[PDB]
């Protein structure tokens, strides 16, 4: 039978799904770790002890703790990335879409989901791989991993809550791909892992990981980079916040082990409602539980590793969108709302900017908004309004990834830069933050070829063109069919827009603010 | 007869001059200080001692003794600068230009030269005031002043060489046509003093000067402006130069006597083969001698004048062209050369912003060169030759002038701003250059009036508004006869361009750049 599969761990049992008048086989919730609970929790992750049997893989797996957003219940643009599965430790699952007929030996896509490492779920509706495990004729595999505190609690020095486990979980379902896919009909020398935001900052970290570097072909990376200023900290600083998320719980802060210890007895919920309190400072764009750069997962710091070729050589693609930063400034940054146009006063921009570059002094304050104002018309709120825009995408998302790509065209073997910037039709955001972050995965999944779902014609015409690049990439090496997307070249430097218009080249995506970012302030936050 | 006046220190003879074939008077030479010879080298000025009998004004006098540039041997764009008559340290003398027949009380204009306060002549064809003398029946002045070492050596606390005695030169020049231009025709209580680069400086530093306020009317500014950063120096530094100077002629440097004394036996030439020695740093657009903020003829620092209202209040006309820093970069930046058309490499557009900013550190260096790079374009030698040309103009001129309006206008009476972007169809300079420093002065004086100069009519006709702007502006307070120059408001910051198009207002002249040169770099200097 087509739904029985038989793995290293055990036999599975898929369920047929419809797909576009069609069908292919779905194996959900296939378990790859031992459940992270009671003892366990904090702890790195052990491999699923097999089992006798069929498991039953016709259902989607739980989703991992996490905090919930609830700014506009019921509204679908910010519900769709939600839990949809009732939450649960037990979250370690991941899912596989197979095409039908079982292929023999064919390219694998590995998704890893975003959500600033405290959120994020495999089962999301944007994320069924369905779609593009049947347009493609691709084995699709979702992962999941521990989020928030319970992925990256981190207390350098003790095993109990070391750091990283969250990644470790992705490594692990990565491990699992290896030794199975092959019964599922994929290719394990042909896997590629993308991701995006906190997703694509994790495919940038097993790429730089000497300990992940074997278990994966190919990378994409969407709005998303490892040195991004949001996806890491040092192991002073997690230790500082650990005990901090400590001291909110009334928890005994006289050893790590007392620590540990407490927040282990402390229901999900409870760790989930003071998280937010451990951030060291009043800001945008940041998140309490994230990924420390121990000396083990990551050997050296993240800058020095891209200096030096530290890192796996591969082909990679990937890309940013226009507006990576209206979200972020939706939910934090004063005179923004969902319902109106969001003109800022000066008054707000400059306490946006504030918010924004969290970790910077007045002089580096005074550089980032002399950079970002237009002094003819200072005081247009439209100006103001997308200034801000450009400042939070630029400094968090766009320039960490351009740095990204330069220091890894240096010693790779190959990469193809992207510039999305289509405003969907169907939106349900208001105009005023442009192309979200966030916003091209639907198209990356491919939703634009469901006629229920409204989309025009042309978007399911991009929509086809993104699949089938990203899968000709993962299958080849070069998103290209053997109207060309160039190679992005340490001289050239050349990317695509990607939208419903005809392909256009262009050179130094963002350079002139980039170099602000990524040369310029770091410099200035030094000497001062 | 109408060559002859009684002044209270004596008779002086005139000639009758030919101009645009009509005619007028002119008072040459006219003594207004003791010679300031022997012992009375570097110090302030003696009035001059009244004489019995007839002096003859019929011919120009000697120019003060002055550096004289050598670049373009015979080249008329240079040579047109050069002293035109014999130099000597008995050169403190004023012109007088009258129109036929002798008024009884009319406008009067004090030009006031520049040349760095390292050189300049009151004697050259461009300052020839015969012109706007008869096309606006004016009396028109032009006095002298010490430059160099001569004018502004300073060993404060000395009264041997006290500083600023150059200034004062000018405030006696400017004491003598309040007490005698009655005689001539002229109204006292109607004097506008107008001067260019650091003549322009020198009139800002008179509104400033309590000793000198209450010697004339108006004020007209031309490319300069007292808080230029070339225009003055602390005591400390001024001292430091003076003892430099010293230890180049190995002088004895014991005391401020043996310095003085050893200075003054010194022919005027040995004095001026090394002035150039004792800049401190590698520059552009810096001169050895200057003003000195020295506690007497500035009460106090510059910036705390400007910022507590601490000046004349009164009408100012003033502006800048659009390149005045080409002609220092033809002069002392590595790659420019008055025959090619110029392109900079980045190397030197490099060591030309370190030229052009001396006091800056690396921080600071790096800064302007991000402020003025296209970095989508970097390698563009077009683009890096006008960079480094706006650099030194805005930091040099414009952006200071800006910073003295924005703070007069706050005080004073009435504020008329020009931007002249006129390139004359017979320069002799090359193309790269553009409106040059100095360029707009042959206008004021109404050059393009006569024919044998070949300018275009348009040209004629642009210098003939000037001239009935600044004339009109020196008898009332407003250069409009009662086409508009709007009045320069703190709140739209209105000024016009003068060229040979129809006229059209702007508003915040290099808004942009001047606040990054006002108020940002300044800030950074500081803080790192
Ligand atoms: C843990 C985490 C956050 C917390 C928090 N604010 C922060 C709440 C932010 C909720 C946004 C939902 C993400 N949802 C989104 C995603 C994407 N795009 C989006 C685009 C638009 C809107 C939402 C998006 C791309 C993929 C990743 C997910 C706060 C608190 N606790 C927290 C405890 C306590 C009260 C103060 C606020
Ligand atoms: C004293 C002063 C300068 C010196 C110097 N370099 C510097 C020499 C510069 C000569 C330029 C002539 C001005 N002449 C000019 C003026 C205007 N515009 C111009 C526009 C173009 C060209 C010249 C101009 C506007 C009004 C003011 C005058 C040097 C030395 N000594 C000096 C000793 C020793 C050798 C090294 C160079
Ligand atoms: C698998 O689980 C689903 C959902 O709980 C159930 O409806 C289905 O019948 C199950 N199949 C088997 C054979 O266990
Ligand atoms: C990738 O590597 C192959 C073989 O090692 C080499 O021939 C090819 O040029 C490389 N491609 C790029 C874009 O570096
Ligand atoms: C004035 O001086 C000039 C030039 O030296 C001379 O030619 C002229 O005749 C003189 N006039 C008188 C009366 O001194
Ligand atoms: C100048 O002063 C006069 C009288 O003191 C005043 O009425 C007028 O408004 C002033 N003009 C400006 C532009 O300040």
């Amino acid at each position: 039978s087509e739904l029985l599969v038989n793995t290293k761990s055990g036999k599975v049992m898929g369920t047929r799904v419809p797909v576009l008048s069609s069908h292919i086989s779905a194996f959900l919730g296939i378990p790859f770790a031992e459940p992270p609970v009671g003892n366990m929790r904090f702890r790195r992750p052990e491999p699923k002890k097999p089992w006798s049997g069929v498991w039953n893989a016709s259902t989607y797996p739980n989703n991992c703790q996490q905090y919930v957003d609830e700014q506009f219940p019921g509204f679908s643009g910010s519900e769709m990335w939600n839990p949809n599965r009732e939450m649960s430790e037990d979250c370690l699952y991941l899912n596989i879409w197979v095409p039908s007929p079982r292929p023999k030996s064919t390219t694998v896509m590995v998704w890893i989901y975003g959500g600033g490492f405290y959120s994020g779920s495999s089962t999301l509706d944007v994320y069924n791989g369905k779609y593009l495990a049947y347009t493609e004729e691709v084995v699709l595999v979702s992962l999941s991993y521990r989020v928030g505190a319970f992925g990256f609690l981190a207390l350098h020095g003790s095993q109990e809550a070391p750091g990283n486990v969250g990644l470790l979980d992705q490594r692990m379902a990565l491990q699992w791909v290896h030794d199975n896919i092959q019964f599922f009909g994929g290719d394990p020398k042909t896997v590629t892992i993308f991701g995006e935001s906190a997703g694509g900052a994790s495919v940038g970290m097993h790429i730089l990981s000497p300990g992940s570097r074997d278990l994966f072909r190919r990378a994409i990376l969407q709005s998303g980079s490892p040195n991004c200023p949001w996806a890491s900290v040092s192991v002073a600083e997690g230790r500082r916040r650990a005990v901090e998320l400590g001291r909110n719980l009334n928890c005994n802060l006289n050893s790590d082990e007392e620590l540990i210890h407490c927040l282990r007895e402390k229901k999900p919920q409870e760790l989930i409602d003071v998280e937010w309190n451990v951030l060291p400072f009043d800001s945008i764009f940041r998140f309490s539980f994230v990924p420390v750069i121990d000396g083990e997962f990551f050997p050296t710091s993240l800058e020095s590793m891209l200096n030096s070729g530290n890192f796996k050589k591969t082909q990679i693609l990937l890309g940013v969108n226009k507006d990576e930063g209206s979200f972020f400034l939706l939910y934090g940054a004063p005179g923004f709302s969902k319902d109106s146009e969001s003109k800022i006063s000066r008054e707000d921009f400059m306490s946006g900017v504030k918010l924004s570059v969290p970790h910077a002094n007045d002089l580096g304050l005074d550089a980032v908004t002399l950079q970002y104002t237009d002094w003819m018309d200072d005081n247009n709120g439209i100006k103001n309004r997308d200034g801000l825009d450009d400042i939070v995408g630029d400094h968090n998302v766009i320039c960490p990834l351009m740095h990204f790509v330069n220091k890894y065209t240096k010693f790779g073997n190959g990469t193809y830069l992207y510039f999305f910037n289509h405003r969907a039709s169907n939106l349900v955001w208001p105009e005023w933050m442009g192309v979200i972050h966030g916003y091209e995965i639907e198209f990356v999944f491919g939703l634009p070829l469901v006629k229920e779902l409204n989309y025009t014609a042309e978007e399911e015409a991009l929509s086809r063109r993104i699949m089938h690049y990203w899968a000709t990439f993962a299958k080849t090496g070069n998103p290209n069919e053997p109207s060309k997307w160039p190679l992005f070249t340490t001289k050239e430097q050349k990317f695509i827009d990607l939208n419903t218009e005809p392909m256009k080249v262009h050179q130094r995506l963002r350079v002139q603010m980039c170099v602000f970012w990524n040369q310029f302030l770091p410099k200035l936050l030094n000497a001062t």
